[PDB]
């Protein structure tokens, strides 16, 4: 069937920001019929996955627990209440949620309505490698339905992926754990070869059968009867497909593929990508595979069979993925250096700690992080990508020297060091106080994140070239600015002094011997690197 059907009604509104004006261009790309052919490899992997899902015991969340996971600025319900009413457990909000839950238990077939919208994302004007990328489309059900999804499936999507995929489940890893996983996988092979596999419009390639197969995996959990019925009804009425309504309440058409804004998007995508890829690995006869899956993002590390054999095994892997309805965007290329693999937009790099000991860390091209941070300094945004980049890329040269320096100077000037800010980590929203950044960084990357040096010539040149292209002052200016930011922070004592001492130790003439932060141990990061929730409408306050 057609991934989408369009009435022609417009997807109306809610260096450059992506808008609803480019929606037509995205719609054309994501609209196609799917041809899927399953085989024995696919069926074998599925049974193996279900056998692992069978160990999971999932709990039904109470209305109250589901309400607390709702972001304060989550889209308002069309039934007369908003995210604040949900969080406060208001009568109107709660009564409506209960009527939605009751309807899921009673009605097993009627499709549930969804809103289609163009996402507003910031990208950098690259007139060299073509032009502007069209807006991604977000498809999501009403607030009432989203709270019900949490009651039925929050525990499932949070526990089942790890139980099924084990060490292959990418969302269980902090940045420090992810780099360690990739390094260990690479070092475990006699002659390693790795590749990233990019699926063209993954959500659109997800068939109705894939969504049912995905439910068959959920159904292996020990579940409460109402949770079991809610999952059965949500699959049939929402996950497999449904009608699309624009922001003006006009009918846009229909969807028979993955909705990007449902609780199960990340879990469903990860399970589907893993299933198809593990089966394709067997079809291609790739030897001693290690996979790392994050939604539609896949990395494979295996034993090289020779350069021509590897090129042949990758074409075979691609042919199998195509049969499973997961054709590629760019065709995959074998890599023989771990650093040359880009996965989840990141690459492994090496640096040294204070004692000259080798330290692996993940980095990326800083153009998009810098452009987005420039947009965020210019104007207010719901999520602060600068903060998530400081958190995730804390050991990088660019995040330490530019992002930490710039934003700490703004926070000092505005006296907003104590003001909690929202940021996204693996699709979940976190309200974070910037004064807590040293404790966060020590926990995710280790104490050495504050003492890294001997950055590679390639990394230094990529950062330096980027600054020049974007009209950002050179590294020497940042060192000078960080010294002043640091001095002001030190003079304040408490957490502010800790930010100064730890975050800006790279800036000083004579580096201080840094000791572990005592408050870092008592920091509750239990919900941080457990699962992915892209489009899942999840919130946590640290
Ligand atoms: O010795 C040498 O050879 C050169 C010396 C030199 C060169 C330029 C300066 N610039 C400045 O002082 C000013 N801008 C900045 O001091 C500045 C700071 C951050 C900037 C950022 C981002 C960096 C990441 C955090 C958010 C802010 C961007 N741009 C920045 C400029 C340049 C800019 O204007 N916009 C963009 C656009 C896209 C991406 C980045 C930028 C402030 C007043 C006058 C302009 C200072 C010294
Ligand atoms: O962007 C996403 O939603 C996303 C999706 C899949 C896998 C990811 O991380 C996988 C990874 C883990 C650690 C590192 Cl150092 C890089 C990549 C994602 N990341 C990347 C990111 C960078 C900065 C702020 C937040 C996020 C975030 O959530």
């Amino acid at each position: 069937s057609m991934s989408y059907t369009w009435t022609g009604a417009l997807i109306t509104p809610c260096v450059y920001a992506t808008t609803s004006r480019s929606a037509s261009l995205r719609q054309k790309k994501v609209t196609f019929d799917r041809l899927q052919v399953l085989d024995d490899h696919y069926r074998d992997v599925l049974k193996e996955m279900k056998a692992k899902a069978s160990t999971v015991k999932a709990k039904l969340l109470s209305v109250e627990e589901a309400c607390k996971l709702t972001p304060p600025h989550s889209a308002r319900s069309k039934f007369g209440y908003g995210a604040k009413d949900v969080r406060n457990l208001s009568s109107k909000a709660v009564n409506h949620i209960r009527s939605v839950w009751k309807d899921l238990l009673e009605d097993t077939e009627t499709p549930i309505d969804t809103t289609i919208m163009a996402k507003n994302e910031v990208f950098c004007v690259q007139p060299e490698k073509g032009g502007r990328k069209p807006a991604r489309l977000i498809v999501f059900p009403d607030l009432g339905v989203r709270v019900c999804e949490k009651m039925a499936l929050y525990d499932v999507v949070s526990t089942l992926p790890q139980a099924v995929m084990g060490s292959s489940y990418g969302f269980q890893y902090s940045p420090g754990q992810r780099v360690e996983f990739l390094v260990n996988a690479w070092k475990a092979k006699k002659c390693p070869m790795g590749f990233a596999y990019d699926t063209r419009c993954f959500d659109s390639t997800v068939t109705e059968n894939d969504i049912r197969v995905e439910e068959s995996i959920y159904q292996c959990c020990d579940l409460a009867p109402e949770a079991r019925q809610a999952i059965r009804s949500l699959t049939e009425r929402l996950y497999i497909g449904g009608p699309l309504t624009n922001s003006k309440g006009q009918n846009c058409g229909y969807r028979r593929c993955r909705a990007s804004g449902v609780l199960t998007t990340s879990c469903g995508n990860t399970l589907t990508c893993y299933l198809k890829a593990a089966a394709a690995c067997r079809a291609a006869k790739l030897q001693d595979c290690t996979m790392l899956v994050c939604g539609d993002d896949l990395v494979v590390i295996c034993e090289s069979a020779g350069t021509q054999e590897d090129e042949a095994s990758l074409r075979a892997f691609t042919e199998a993925m195509t049969r499973y309805s997961a054709p590629p965007g760019d065709p995959p290329k074998p890599e023989y250096d771990l650093e040359l693999i880009t996965s989840c937009s990141s690459n492994v790099s090496v640096a040294h700690d204070a004692s000259g000991k080798r330290v692996y860390y993940l980095t990326r091209d800083p153009t998009t992080p810098l452009a987005r941070a420039a947009w965020e300094t210019a104007r207010h945004t719901p999520v602060n990508s600068w903060l998530g980049n400081i958190i995730m890329y804390a050991p990088t040269l660019w995040a330490r020297m530019i992002l930490m320096t710039h934003f700490f100077s703004i926070l000092l000037a505005q006296e907003q060091l104590e003001k909690a800010l929202d940021c996204q980590i693996y699709g979940a929203c976190y309200s974070i106080e910037p004064l807590d950044l040293p404790q966060i960084i020590q926990r995710l990357h280790g104490l050495s994140a504050f003492s890294l040096h001997s950055y590679s010539p390639g990394e230094i040149n990529r950062v330096a070239s980027c600054l020049r292209k974007l009209g950002v002052p050179p590294l020497r200016v940042w060192r000078h600015r960080a010294r002043s930011v640091r001095a002001r922070l030190l003079s304040q004592g408490g957490r502010a002094a800790t930010c100064g001492k730890y975050l800006f130790n790279w800036a000083v003439r004579t580096k201080l011997k840094l000791t572990p932060i005592p408050a870092a141990s008592q920091l509750d990061l239990s919900s941080w690197f457990v699962a992915g929730y892209s489009g899942g409408d999840i919130y946590h306050s640290l």
